[PDB]
């Protein structure tokens, strides 16, 4: 299930200086019969450029780099339509002999569906990420992937992201997730940790992460006890303070690997009086006990019972005001990669 079944933006190198090039490339995983996509890319005109003809800046047609899927005598349609001062690339890339490509019985599940690279304008952390787009509609995430049939596919996978260029660890705005080992044999917990980085005035936060139930179950990470759909996560070094009345409260779908957790500061007018802000430390702690060895990842993903939320994540200052921009969303790596 998601986020086993994924579409990503993975970048070459995640830090690069003043007219070098970065790589990033659209990859797809476990997409059950694909056959084609389109996807509306967003990314900071001031910060990037995407090039080549090996070297030329995109025009308005001009198409992302081949990938290692998609290459094949299916009929491929090929159109794209850029708004480079807005920075904004659309595309589209789909078989359109199906007939013939599903009697072939061989999809193309997995693999990278195209390139873009783009050279460093300006030295700023900035992102990349499928956004929507109204031209499209019922984009997942400015996404659209088609099946064999020809359908759209409107369930089933994850949109990971963002992609994130120049991000300074120790001075950065982000939130996160940290795992204390990325491999882990069946039967044992990984322990996912949430966590913040510089957060002005935190005062609490509200996630939603997305797991695959198949592969992995959550649970307590110390006792491995299953979580219900309403087990509270382990607390870390933030909002424990008995004086400042936290709140906590999960509520989950695990048939489906959902989590959604929220705690939350409430005498925030006895916080604010303290002049001693918690704006860097540990907010959860969630178990994974690994079902099966084979490569998944956990993400934080948009829910729609966050219509306001941020890659699945909202953070409250304190005065209970919603942190709207100036931090990143940095989602953790793979778990038992191959």
């Amino acid at each position: 299930m998601a986020p086993t079944s994924s579409i990503e933006i993975v970048l070459d190198k995640t830090t690069a200086s003043v007219g070098e090039i970065v790589t990033a490339s659209i990859n797809i995983k476990n997409i059950t019969n694909f056959s084609g996509c389109q996807l509306n890319m967003k990314y900071d005109p001031a910060v990037l450029q995407p090039v080549t003809s090996s070297g030329v800046a995109y025009t308005k047609s001009t198409m992302p780099g081949a990938g290692t899927i998609l290459n094949s005598d299916f009929n491929l349609r090929q159109v794209a339509d850029n708004d480079l001062e807005k920075g904004i690339l659309n595309f589209s890339k789909a078989y359109v002999s199906l007939d013939d490509y599903r009697t072939a019985a061989a999809p193309e599940q997995t693999g990278t569906v195209a390139v873009v690279k783009f050279k460093v304008l300006k030295e700023e952390t900035s992102s990349i990420s499928f956004e929507d787009t109204t031209s499209v509609p019922n984009a997942i995430d400015g996404t659209v992937l088609f099946d064999w049939n020809g359908d759209r596919i409107q369930s089933g996978y994850s949109v990971i992201q963002p992609a994130v260029i120049n991000l300074d660890m120790t001075k950065a705005s982000y939130i996160t997730m940290g795992y204390d080992k990325n491999a882990a044999e069946v039967g044992e917990i990984i322990k996912a940790t949430v966590k913040i980085n510089k957060i002005t005035n935190f005062s609490g936060y509200q996630v939603n992460i997305k797991y695959d139930p198949t592969v992995l179950q959550a649970v307590n990470p110390k006792t491995g006890v299953a979580y219900t759909n309403s087990s509270l996560p382990t607390s870390g070094e933030l909002l424990v303070s008995e004086d400042y009345g936290p709140i906590v409260q999960g509520v989950h779908k695990i048939s489906e690997g959902i989590l959604n957790l929220s705690r939350s500061y409430t005498a925030l007018e006895v916080y604010r009086a303290s002049e001693s802000p918690e704006e860097t430390g540990t907010l959860a702690v969630v178990g994974f006990k690994v079902l099966q060895k084979k490569a998944t990842t956990v993400v934080f993903e948009d829910s729609e019972t966050m219509p306001n939320g941020i890659t699945g994540t909202t953070l409250f200052n304190w005065y209970g005001n919603r942190i709207q921009s100036g931090y990143f969303v940095i989602q953790p790596g793979e778990i038992n990669s191959a």
